[PDB]
């Protein structure tokens, strides 16, 4: 990869947009794989992860598959202690009913299924075991403190953690080629695309995972531009409950960066 080269001008403009919003606290990190152009505006700060942490969890899932510790077809049980409200469809099924591991992992991501997420976290050895794995990958502030949906926001991450994990995955680290491609497919098929994707130009594609606990909103992933360029992106915003300004801010920053890389 090319060296990191701050886009000083654009960084400055984003910090201005951010800082002139009273009751929002934003953090973001973008990195262009071709040019090395980078953007870091509160990117290292710790945020409640909300559902963005499901991305690291998915990586851990496919790591276990690669290592033969989990199989794609093994049956996982929706135990009463794992059932969780908020996003998801498994919660409406019979307690102790069973699902193929890959189906559960996919639902965790595509619809942010919180029951599926608890099922996967439990199958992979629990929170502590995953927290250890996240540290191994260089995620410094990505920690699972409680089950999902974790509406209180106890589980943490950072924009830099999320984007750098995606950088590694994009570049073929951590996961096998088969698992990598499965992961990217799943992360192209999520149902919440009102944040980073809404700032992208026609023909761009994005593998990503959103998170929203009302009090925090964020998104992270990898964008492929029609011009051939690739970049990773992550942004988190602390907001008043369901404040549309927080989600619009992500859209605005997504658009600014997309258009900057278009012109460059």
């Amino acid at each position: 990869l090319p060296p990191e080269r701050p886009l000083t001008n654009l960084q400055q403009q984003i910090q201005q947009l951010v800082s002139r919003q009273p009751n929002l606290t934003a953090g973001l990190y973008f990195f262009n794989l071709d040019s090395g152009a980078s953007l870091n505006v509160g990117g290292d700060q710790v945020f409640p992860a909300a559902s963005t942490i499901k991305f690291p969890i998915l990586v851990a899932f496919f790591k276990a598959v690669d290592e033969g510790r989990v199989t794609l077809q093994e049956r996982l049980t929706m135990r009463p202690d794992l059932i969780a409200p908020e996003a998801g469809t498994l919660q409406y099924q019979k307690p102790n009913s069973q699902y193929a591991a890959l189906e559960v992992a996919e639902l965790m991501i595509t619809i942010s299924d919180n029951t599926a997420t608890n099922m996967i976290i439990d199958r992979l050895g629990g929170a502590a075991e995953l927290n250890q794995q996240f540290q191994e990958w260089g995620l410094e502030n990505t920690v699972i403190n409680n089950p999902e949906p974790d509406m209180k926001g106890t589980n943490t991450t950072s924009p830099r953690d999320l984007a750098t994990l995606m950088l590694k995955i994009g570049q073929g680290e951590i996961l096998s080629p088969r698992s990598r491609d499965r992961l990217l497919d799943i992360m192209r098929r999520t149902v919440t695309n009102t944040l980073l994707p809404a700032g992208l130009g026609k023909g761009a594609t994005i593998a990503h995972k959103t998170g929203d606990i009302g009090i925090v909103v964020g998104d992270a992933g990898m964008v492929d531009m029609p011009n051939g360029q690739r970049y990773v992106a992550a942004m988190m915003v602390k907001r008043p409950y369901n404040d549309p300004r927080g989600s619009e801010l992500i859209r605005q920053v997504s658009r600014m960066v997309y258009q900057a890389f278009e012109k460059l």
